[PDB]
């Protein structure tokens, strides 16, 4: 069947949790049930796969989500090419240096704004040295700056600056759409795993999340803080025509969950990242806002999982590529490691233009100020001889 198969187990699961029944009762019914995938856009991810992984070790793996934050509908779902295989896009994985997104969502809520400046250097913490996977540093340097270069020693300074620490980090992910809890995880990002609270570890992305759960709060920032629930059905109706379900009549305004002023400077500071990660603007000119992450492999110089995180106003598309033993350096064959900048910026790309193609190209709002800034700081006569 395909990635296809994948996405009838994610609906499966939701209409047995809206109809409350089983799945022999359902599977009996004679439903016709609309899914929210868009045609054009799950055709693009799976190219975009194809493309980028084609001759590459077979191990590799990839997942890729695009939700409409318009409404919170799963426009494009990619878990992989097996039906009755594992589903990477529901996997718990670690986000690396793409989590300190919400380290900023939490800085920029205590009303620190964009031109906060914070040393980069490295930090020792509790006998842990703290170091960039990405190998930037930038002295001092405010945080916009310091997100775009993925300055993770710059935010692990920033959230012990706020109130709460690493709790108003994992508050910030948990309101911004990361859930709460997902098969394998109670309680997520909770160090105990009964909901007390995470490390340190949080801002560097050391906790466990899904690809969908990434797609979900990403598209939060990108409709300005409104929170919709994913989902993937739109429309139920019986054997005989009688509408049981349908997304489109029902309350559909989200939650305010960020406010309005802190999404949209966190889109400010995300607008360059996708033309400096390695020249992945999308095509034509469009606007994204964007943010790559990598983890570290154990305690080594090589990467183990890799992520493009991005979106416009109208789709946000996260992707992860790693292998499917987890527990191996992450290389193409080239020998190279692989960065959230290199291959899953390629599918990013490659998804994202292909899903919007067919729309004329969108503008971010202007940001109010936060903390006194307001998106992203900007960049004689001659006598002689005597």
């Amino acid at each position: 069947k395909g990635p296809n198969g994948l996405i009838e187990r994610q609906v499966t699961r939701e209409l047995l949790e809206l109809f409350n029944i089983d799945e022999q009762t359902l599977n009996t019914q004679g439903l016709v049930v609309t899914t929210t995938i868009d045609p054009q856009a799950q055709r693009a991810a799976e190219k975009a796969v194809a493309k980028y992984l084609d001759g590459q070790d077979p191990d590799m793996r990839a997942a890729v989500v695009s939700i409409d934050p318009h409404n919170g509908a799963v426009r494009a779902y990619y878990g992989g090419d097996n039906a009755n295989g594992f589903d990477f896009a529901q996997a718990g994985l670690q986000t690396g240096s793409s989590f300190k997104v919400f380290a900023l969502v939490a800085a920029l809520e205590q009303g620190i704004g964009l031109g906060y400046q914070v040393d980069s250097s490295p930090l020792t913490v509790d006998g842990i040295k703290i170091t960039n996977v990405e190998g930037e540093g930038c002295g001092t340097c405010n945080i916009a700056e310091a997100l775009k270069m993925s300055l993770n020693t710059s935010y692990y300074r920033l959230m012990l600056k706020l109130n709460g620490g690493p709790q108003a980090v994992a508050d910030a992910a948990h309101q911004a759409g990361i859930a709460s809890s997902f098969p394998g995880v109670a309680h997520t990002l909770s160090e105990d795993g009964k909901g007390g609270p995470p490390n340190n570890g949080i801002v560097l992305g050391q906790y466990q999340t899904r690809v969908i759960d990434m797609a979900s709060a990403y598209a939060t920032l990108a409709a300005s803080g409104i929170y919709h629930p994913p989902h993937f059905v739109q429309k139920v109706v019986s054997a005989n025509g009688q509408v049981l379900f349908d997304a489109s009549t029902a309350d559909n305004t989200g939650d305010q969950r960020i406010p309005k002023a802190v999404a949209d400077n966190v889109t400010a500071a995300m607008e360059p990242i996708a033309g400096y990660s390695r020249g992945h603007n999308l095509a034509g000119g469009r606007d994204s806002a964007a943010k790559t992450g990598t983890t570290q492999f154990g305690d080594t110089t090589a990467n183990k999982d890799a992520w493009m995180v991005g979106y416009t106003p109208s789709l946000s598309t996260a992707v992860w590529v790693g292998t499917v033993k987890g527990d191996e350096p992450l290389v193409t064959a080239s020998g190279a490691a692989i960065y959230g900048s290199g291959l899953p910026s390629d599918i990013w790309k490659a998804t994202m233009d292909g899903a919007l193609k067919g729309t004329s190209n969108e503008t971010f709002p202007k940001p109010t100020e936060v903390g006194g800034y307001a998106g992203v700081p900007p960049p004689e006569t001659v006598i002689q001889p005597t």
